[PDB]
This record gives structure tokens, sequence and C-alpha cells, in this order.
């Protein structure tokens, strides 16, 4: 009963470090589902005139390989579930009326507009995982695969934007436009496309991005069809995480310098302050000049006897160091800008970006590649020519692979 | 309240994953300290004729300030204790050799490796602990993640490979070559590196398995009361046993990973999965036909949802796949023996290694660089000649550095004789 509390309270400090040892919990999952049959196609056709079965196996992968998620949300245009189980209260369907701030955009018919407003679902945990109904987990995946406290959120990158793009691509042009925006805002940098995977997102960082970039997100959500200059959901979040700048708070610098927590620096702490300010090697002249500028600032600005080197040195405090312009400028010049969030970068180590080209000889090869080498993230986008004699056979073998991977029943299905 | 209990078990699976998501806790700290007292000097003089910096008090402050999540601190010493130490504090325990060595004939150990090889056998010790050599201290902020991670196992720190040149070395390279030859005879030959001198995370189970796998060498190194070429080092042996331990393959594990249905019988899909796991791409119909031929032959030589492409196939259960010699041989050839313990390797990114050569400007530069760029682990080797007139100056400089880095008295000390 009290053993759980006492175990984390049993250290030399007597504190509790659950926020640093047990990861952030709980974690939710957000999917997306669209049905291209009958009414939706009719709406698209009339809009043009005026102007498969992957989700089940994805949820089965959620049950099998990632059993640490709390809730599953599926965003729909009002399409009621066809095989989901609503008796279990751990899965719910959220209509776009909730995510949209304005009801005039409910005929979405576009993916970035849906993806931009995910973080406004009520009941969502602090961090949530986003899957686009063509990805799944093929190996045991744990939250430390996405986020570790010491090295921050984990970012997976892939081919660079200019190299992997091509002319005449609607999606490539949007990524280039987002690149232009971020290079004109945070400065020029080499950018790499995030991997197509079940990304992990944080509500706080995304909301900060919303507040920082309201007009552009509103503009890209305004479009009713996928446009050439939309903003990607994963790339924006990840690169804002990378390039988030934090102001240099001098008070924390002094707090870390002043180990006594007494607010006054002894003769030994000026050594640490000067060495953090200065660059190697360090001569006595620089330290004497630091002491001289300190006394000059104390004398020019009107204002337990610790012994110092120079008796002309008055005791130094926060009210002195923070209001001393030369030392603050020297600290700012010395201390580089530090990122507000931490991150770790890797590549395509365990990501199965498999492409279906409507050639069963190659489809079976790709599936065998997946089967021999199990991977944590699998991408199986359904690209079929549908005008080929053996096109149904590709779907048949793909569904055979799906059945092979996850044949066990899941509780999120009606026992028909 | 029900919410407090359900918070850790609120999930789809309904199971508590605390043993995996909450890191290995608790963790203890062990120290090896010795003092140059009159009795120790007299016993050393007697042994040879027959045949202090007080860095502990500052490492304790470093543990208190930078590593507040440790549980207990154990120190092993030759019966002597500092006067300032707070023995009345029920969180630091002095440990004598009467409960460390298996035999009482080595109590005049007088050699660090003998104590090191047995430091893991103290009663009440946590399954994982951090080894402190009384000269290394912490910095920045240290968490169990800096030593161990569940997804990647432990983290081993390697500085630079052993030279193997020979024709030199007094008492350090010889022990490295000794352990190197032992591990070459046991696990094979490879280019090995010397672990960094730093606080090391040690497992009691792995250490016990190491001691039960090389028992003769370890009672030999416990035999030597003076450090010699014939001793087996602590960090080198532990880390390379962890990095080179292997386990024989168990057919049940692969049989269960290929049995996605968890039914005990393999359909065509599972047979294809096994075939593509064991064989190389591009898999063709010939390999599957040969596998089915081998299956039917091994069946002839001796429960719902049943369907097969070939009617000759009996239900492929654990019995039929476990006892088939040639396909088990091909399975072993495909999936070799892997390491039993996970590990992670990295270099010299965040380790501080400083030496004092009595050249005052360079030791001052070293400590100034430590101050400028704090690092997680600091190692200050003291080998001052003590005949240079600046020995007291170096002592004062090191005292100044230690006091500046940790001026606050620790919970393990009695504040006495102020200033
Ligand atoms: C700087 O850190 C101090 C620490 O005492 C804190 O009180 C203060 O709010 C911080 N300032 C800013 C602008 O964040
Ligand atoms: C599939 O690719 C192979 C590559 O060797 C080619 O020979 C074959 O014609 C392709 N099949 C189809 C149906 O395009
Ligand atoms: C090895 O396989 C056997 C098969 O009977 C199983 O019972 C046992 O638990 C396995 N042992 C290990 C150590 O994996
Ligand atoms: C002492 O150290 C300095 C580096 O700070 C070096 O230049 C000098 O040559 C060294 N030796 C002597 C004898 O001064």
């Amino acid at each position: 009963y009290h053993v759980l509390f006492d175990s984390y309270r049993d250290n030399i400090a007597g504190k509790s470090f659950q926020n640093r040892l047990c990861l952030p919990m709980p974690i939710d999952v957000v999917y997306t589902w669209v049905n291209g049959t009958d009414l939706e196609l009719l709406k698209e056709l009339t809009e043009l005139k005026r102007s498969n079965e992957e989700l089940r196996y994805s949820l089965r992968s959620i049950e099998r390989h990632a059993p640490w998620v709390r809730n599953i949300f599926i965003v729909t245009n009002g399409q009621i579930p066809s095989w989901l189980n609503l008796d279990n209260p751990r899965v719910t369907i959220v209509t776009h009326q909730d995510v949209f701030r304005n009801l005039s955009h409910l005929p979405t018919f576009s993916s970035p507009a849906i993806e931009s407003h995910i973080h406004r679902i009520e009941g969502l945990s602090q961090k949530f995982i986003y899957l686009n109904d063509d990805v799944m987990f093929g190996k045991d995946v744990w939250p430390d695969d996405f986020y570790s406290h010491s090295k921050g959120q984990k970012v997976y990158l892939t081919w660079p934007v200019p190299n992997g793009g091509s002319g005449g691509d609607t999606f490539a042009d949007s990524l280039r436009y987002v690149n232009k925006i971020l290079n004109s805002k945070f400065g020029f940098t080499s950018r790499k496309v995030p991997a197509h995977m079940p990304h992990m997102i944080d509500r706080i960082v995304m909301q900060e991005l919303q507040d920082m970039f309201p007009e552009e997100f509103d503009k890209t959500s305004f479009h009713k069809v996928r446009h050439s200059e939309d903003m990607q959901f994963a790339f924006s979040y990840f690169y804002y995480l990378m390039s988030a700048v934090q102001p240099l708070n001098i008070s924390q610098v002094f707090d870390e310098v002043d180990t006594d927590q007494s607010g006054v620096l002894s003769d030994r702490e000026i050594r640490t302050l000067a060495t953090r300010i200065h660059e190697l090697p360090l001569s006595l002249q620089d330290l004497t000049g630091l002491e001289h500028m300190l006394i000059n600032c104390s004398k020019m600005l009107p204002a337990t006897q610790e012994s110092y080197y120079d008796p002309n040195l008055p005791p130094v405090t926060k009210s002195l160091v923070t209001n001393c312009k030369p030392v603050t400028d020297k600290i700012h010049k010395a201390y580089k800008d530090k990122n507000k969030y931490r991150f770790e970068i890797m590549g395509e180590e365990e990501i199965a970006f498999k492409m279906i080209r409507t050639n069963v000889s190659h489809v079976v090869g790709q599936l065998d590649d997946i089967r021999k080498n199990p991977r944590k993230f699998v991408c199986l986008n359904d690209n079929i020519d549908h005008n080929h004699k053996d096109a149904q056979t590709v779907k048949a073998v793909l569904r055979d692979f799906y059945e092979s991977m996850f044949p066990i029943p899941s509780q999120f299905e009606l026992p028909r």
C-alpha cells in the first residue's frame, strides 16, 4: 500500500523522482480513416464539377506489439465504424466538428487540414501517437523508442528534401514551401524529411507552434483539397522541436555558479564564473579585469565578512550581476544560444518503407524481407494499378501477409 | 483511492509495465578507501622486510548533490573509519572483510583487486550498484539512464585499445594481457579496449556468473596479497564477459516467434515465414518444395482451422520440428549464437581524465578546463612526487577546487572544528 510511495521516497535526498524514472504516462493513439465509396466520391465529383482493410490490422498491431497505449481515437468525416467495438470504452470516434475551430470547414476533403488540428481533442494525454492507417508495429515498441528524458524526444530522419524530390510533385512542392518558410524564419539550414512512421507528438510543443504560426496553419487548413503549399504534420513539429530557441536566463547561470545558495559569490566562485565566461587558456589579467569592471559597475551605480583578494571588491549579488551590463554582454557573447528542447537523430535503422509496385514477384520479395527481418515500424501503402490482370492477386498476397502477421482475434472487433 | 491503483494499470492490456518502464531501482554506491595510518605503514614494512587528500568526503558531497537517487552507500576499508564520518547516519555502512572474502586467510589483502573481486558479495546489496574508487566524482546530473537502458542494455565506456606491443609495462599492462589471453582462450581473439576509469554499474548476477565461469583465476587473484601480473582485473573482465557472453539457441523461442497464431500448428503462411527466415533471398518455389519434402520424410520416418496445400503434411507441432536433425542444423547455421546480455558502446565524449605532474600551470589549466566545461565523471589521478616544494601548493589548489565544487557539508559528515 505505502511500499510503492516509500520505494521512490527511499533515497538519500528523501524526494520522489517519478517524473524522471518512469517516463510520461499515459499515451494515446490517434488514427485517421476515410472511406472512398459512394457518397464521398459523389461529393468529390460534384465539387470538381462546381469548381484496403488496413485499419483492422493496424489496431491488431496496437494490441499485440504496443500494449502500453491508453486510448485510440479515429477522426472521421462522420463515417460510423464498420467493424469497431464500441462496448469497450477504450476506443472512441471523434468527428471533425470537435477538432475544427470553425464549423465552416467541416467538408474537409484534405489530409493536412485534418492533421493540423489533432491536438484539440478533449481527453487526450500530454503526448499522443499519430498513425495514417497504412503503418503498424512489427516488433515490440516501447515509449523509450520515441522519447527518452535524457536525450529528449527521438526524431527519425530520412532522405533530404532536394535530393528525394522531383518536379511536378504536389507533395514535394509543399515540403519545399515549408522549407522556404522555416529557412526564412529560423535561418538557412540543411533539412531532412522525417520518416513515414507512427510519430509521437506533444500537445504543448504543437500548441506553441500554433501560437507562433497561427496565420499559416489557418491558411493551410482553409484549403478544401490537398494544395501545392500545405504544411506537413510531422516535418513542422519535428523541425520546430529541433530549432526551438530558449532565452538566456542569467539568473539560472548565477544560481548554478553560486553553489552556496547564499546569493553572494566568494573568491573561488568568481573563478568558475570567469572560466565559463572566458575561453581557454585563462590568464590572471582577464580575471583582474573582470574584478575591475565589477568594482567600476558597483561604484558608478549607487547601491560574515567573507575575505576576498582585492579589498576594494564589494560583495556581488543578483542585484549587482544582473544589472551589470558589461558582464551580461560578455556572458551573452560567450554562451551560445541553447535549444529549448532536446532530441536524438538516427536514420532508417528499423523502418520498413516498402513500396508496392503491382508486381507480385517483387511484392512477395518485399514481404519476405519484412518477415526475415522483423522491424519496429512497417509502411505498406496500398498502391495498385487496378488496371492489371493480376492486380487482385497483389491484394490477395498482401492480405495473406496481413493474416500471417496478426491472426489472433482482438477485443476491438464484434464476434460475428 | 481506486484512481491511484488504476493509474499504473490503466491500459489496453490491463497489465502493469512498471518493471520495464521505471528503470532498474534501487541502486547503491560502493567505495574502496584506504588510509596511510601508522598501523598500515607498519604492516607494509613488516611484509616487505619478511618477503591524505580526503577525496572521500568530497565524493560523498558529489553523490549527495548530483546523484540523489541512490539508496545506500557502502564503503569497504581495513577496519578503519574517518573520525568526521557520520556512522550514526543509518544510510552509510562500513564493511569489513569478514563478510566479503570467502576465506579468512586473505584478510591482509593489501591489494585492490582482491577487494574488488569480492565487493559484490556484501549482504543487502542491490542487484545493480555503482563502483566508486575513492578518487572519481560525479558532475552535471547523473541518472540510471547514463549507465543502463532497457532497450539497449548497459552502456560500456571504452577509451583506447590495448597496444599488445609488449616489451614493457610494470604492473598495469601485464594484467591486461593476462585477462586478454584468458578471454582469447575462452571466447576467441579480437581487438579489445581498456574500460574507462569511472563509476561503473555492476550486476550481481553477471558478476556471480563470471566468478562461477572462471573460478580458478579468481581465487588466484584473491590469493595475491600484492598486485602482480597474475591477477584478473575487475572492469575488464566484467565488461568483456558481458559483451562476449553467448547462449545456445532454444528451438521453443524461434518456434513461438514463427507461430503467430499461438496454436502450436503451422499453416502455409507460418511455413513460408520460417522458410524465408532460414533461407536467403530470392526465395523460390524450389526451396519450399524441398522443405515440404523434408517435412514429409521426417514425418514418415517415425485442433481446428486445418488447411494445407499438400495433403501429405501432418500437423507440424513442436515435436515434429524439434527432432528433425537437418533442418535444425540449417536453422543453427542461419541464426548463429548471439550475445545473451545487451550492451551499448561509446567513447570519450563525457569523461574527464586529468593527471598532476607538479607543473603548477598545467594542473591549474586542467582544473580551469574542468570548471569551464563540467563533465559527468571526473577522474583526478594524484601522483605528486611530494619532494617538490610546490607539493603543498598543488595540495592547496586541489583543496580549493574540491571546496569550490562542493562547499556544502554532506549528510554523512559531522561538522566539527569549523575552519
Ligand atoms: C530565471 O531563473 C530564475 C531562477 O530563480 C527564475 O526565478 C526566473 O523566473 C527565470 N527567469 C525567466 C525570465 O524565465
Ligand atoms: C516484375 O519484375 C521483374 C523483374 O525481373 C520483371 O521481369 C517482370 O516482368 C515484372 N512483372 C510484371 C508483371 O511487371
Ligand atoms: C527452452 O525450451 C524449452 C522447451 O521445452 C522450454 O520449456 C524452456 O523454458 C526453454 N528454456 C529457456 C532458458 O529458454
Ligand atoms: C609548466 O607548464 C607550462 C604550461 O602551462 C609549460 O609551458 C612549462 O614549460 C612547464 N614547465 C616549466 C618547467 O615551467
